[PDB]
């Protein structure tokens, strides 16, 4: 009788694993069908963008937690808190707290009260090393908690650095990081962010994020432990990480299913290498479930987030699948604990939520379009044709401008 719209984004892992899940639901719950609308991560907020312009908005939804504010002012989420009080069983305090608080509002700050969604996960972004290539070189092993230096993880990649079937040309590179992803943590090691404490000041032109800018493209341009601009362009260091070219990678949750299936040798997870605080920094992604303010049926809908998010069954299943770590805290600690399941240093995606690492700075403001300035234009920098320097001096004013407009937005809209 029942029919709900499930729209998320994924990785085809990813995909097929909730699609997976969500059949379990429908056993679970024969009444209701859910009609699935999945993209690319790339694809989604376009497309979750043109529904809520269009107030066609699918009954359950991933959204991201900056844009938690803006849709409560909008309208776009339904409250769901007496549903997830109601529900049978479910006891949401053994979710981690921060998976759960970044869904929360309580008409004036995010982290307390009403729930208008639940934490599809933490993702912890850990460093990955490739083992196999470590002790084929002969070089020591990474530490597992104590990072590397900036100085010393540009001098282990050099050696990573080789030639290794005689060709002549280099075949294998310490590393190739995606600013996108892997900026963050050398910037806040650094002690610097894109933006202020008070999060309304864009602050890259700090000399510690420049220094952590440059240190950033130096590794392809000055240091040249990553495969070459052109290398990369034929084929990108994500996929040449999962063929063993790479000593060090990131590592999602996410991944680990997609590494399962094709990546061959022997990895595992470290601390990334810590600048001028000594202490390593990434980030801790999540994405929310949420329900549309509007939906015809808020129980079913809050029912299929809580099978997602928290039902222990439906948890399993993904977990089992691998694209992420258990969000029941007691479960991911024995999870972490359990040898059987690889990388045998889990144990960093916990540390991660629990020490050292940190939100997306768009996180706390209104929307992120001052940050995906920061982003649009990087590239010259990282091909080595701008100076750290001089891209954050240019970047700033118009980052800034946008986030002055994202604060007086978050006045108007909330009026
Ligand atoms: O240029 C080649 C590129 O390499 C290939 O990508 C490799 C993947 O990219 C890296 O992962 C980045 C990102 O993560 C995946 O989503 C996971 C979800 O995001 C997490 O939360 C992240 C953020 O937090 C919130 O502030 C906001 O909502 C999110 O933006 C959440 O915990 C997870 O559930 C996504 O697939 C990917 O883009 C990894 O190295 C690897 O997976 C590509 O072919 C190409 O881009
Ligand atoms: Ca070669």
């Amino acid at each position: 009788k029942i029919e709900l719209t499930f729209m998320f984004r994924g990785q085809p892992q990813e995909q097929t694993a909730y699609k997976n899940v969500v059949k379990k639901f429908e056993e679970k719950h024969p009444n209701v069908k859910v009609n699935i609308v999945v993209t690319s991560p790339d694809q989604y907020a376009t497309k979750l963008r043109a529904a809520i312009a269009g107030r066609k908005i699918p009954d359950v939804f991933y959204f991201n937690p900056g844009e938690l504010r803006a849709y409560v002012n909008s309208n776009v989420l339904l409250d769901i808190t007496k549903y997830v009080e109601n529900s049978k069983g479910v006891n949401l305090q053994d979710i981690w707290e921060k998976g759960v608080n970044k869904y929360r509002f309580d008409g004036e700050k995010v982290g307390q009260g009403n729930l208008y969604g639940l934490p599809k996960d933490l993702g912890p972004f850990a460093l990955g090393y490739n083992k196999t290539m470590f002790e084929k070189a002969g070089i020591p092993l990474p530490d597992k908690d104590k990072p590397y230096t900036w100085q010393e993880f540009i001098d282990v990649c050099k050696k990573l650095t080789k030639d290794t079937n005689g060709d002549g040309k280099l075949d294998q590179w310490g590393t190739g990081l995606n600013a996108t992803w892997t900026l963050q943590g050398f910037v806040w090691s650094n002690g610097a962010d894109w933006i202020d404490e008070s999060k309304t000041k864009v602050t890259v032109d700090d000399p510690k994020f420049i220094e952590a800018l440059q240190f950033f493209a130096d590794m392809q341009n000055k240091y040249k432990v990553t495969p070459s601009i052109a290398e990369a362009q034929t084929l990108d260091t994500y996929q040449r990480w999962l063929r063993g070219q790479l000593g060090f990678f990131p590592v999602g949750p996410w991944d680990l299913a997609a590494f399962d299936q094709q990546i061959k040798f022997e990895y595992d997870l470290i601390p990334w290498p810590a600048g001028s605080t000594g202490k390593p920094a990434t980030w801790v992604g999540s994405l929310g479930i949420g329900v549309s303010s509007m939906t015809k049926h808020p129980k079913e809908a809050v029912e299929l987030a809580l099978y997602l998010s928290a039902d222990p069954e439906g948890q399993k299943a993904l977990v089992d699948q691998r694209v992420q770590l258990p969000n029941s805290v007691k479960v991911a600690e024995e999870w972490a604990k359990d040898p059987s399941i690889k990388p045998a240093n889990k144990q960093e995606f916990l540390d991660i939520i629990n020490d050292y690492g940190h939100s997306f700075p768009t996180e706390y403001t209104y929307n992120g379009e001052w940050y995906d300035e920061f982003y649009r234009n990087l590239q010259p920098v990282l091909d080595g044709k701008m100076s750290a320097e001089e891209y954050v001096k240019k970047a700033k004013p118009k980052m800034q401008k946008l986030l002055d407009q994202a604060i007086e937005q978050e006045k108007q809209a909330s009026k």
